[PDB]
């Protein structure tokens, strides 16, 4: 099951945040080959961000999935496109990939 | 060697409710991990936009980091005890997400020094 | 080789204090890590419920991610330099908790591409 954690200094409305987690979650499902059921998306807006010395609009992202280099390039491009289509500049978008193991994952009070 | 629990959720808590939660969740981590009750760092972020399984219904994402001390047996006990806290406080156990991140001694800092 | 610093704290900052803080803390990361400020990313979330050592007194949790470039030798200088900022800005040094998490080149993304 993949997880996407997003921090940004942009301010979103509740409607914008709800739509965003839906669209970004659907992007993760398509690129990663998992059903939408397994996708967890977290969005924290209005956090103080400084990237390259500037506090201009920016976004930081971490993607955790239970089990590569090929997919990460594809994931990087698809997630960035959403932000560039919503007022962001592609050089202010930052993604970190952290794949994890089954025993290090919990759900419904049990591991895998 | 103090473990850390980082919690993000879309539920809305009052200030008193957040205060009780960090104490209770922290005490749970300490008991299961065999660490003293005090020696535990807990972070709780409420009111964050969360979507799990397509739904933005009440959900919680958690990361538990400990320098070692996270084998498969302990993780199952911690997952169960933490989930019990959430199911006892209005959550559904299938909306609770836990990640375990074992780490190294040189990769952990406290009081300006690593271990 | 861009570094990333993620900060959670229960202290309350004005917008100006947060703005000064991301600049000062970022410059520290650039200094300790030997990288230019152009490649440095800093995120600061204040007013999060934090309990460290049983107390909800002012405390801070930090994660520092760098593509390699993190031996224990740097980790101690980074831990000390980062802690000094907090002890100089109203925090107690034994309430400051830092995680170092080096990641691999294939595990890092920017501008739609990995390294």
């Amino acid at each position: 099951m993949p997880a996407l954690v997003i921090k940004t200094n942009a301010k979103f409305t509740e409607e914008e945040k709800s739509k965003a987690t839906e669209e970004l979650g659907n992007i993760v499902s398509k690129v990663l080959g998992k059903p939408i059921s397994y996708v967890m998306v977290t969005l924290e807006d209005g956090v103080a961000v400084r990237f390259g010395g500037s506090d201009e609009k920016a976004a930081f992202m971490s993607l955790m999935s239970i089990g590569n280099r090929a997919v990460n390039k594809r994931a990087s491009a698809a997630l960035t496109k959403w932000f560039t289509d919503h007022g962001f500049q592609g050089d202010r978008i930052y993604i970190v990939f952290n794949p994890k193991s089954a025993e290090d994952w919990g759900f419904n009070g049990d591991t895998f």
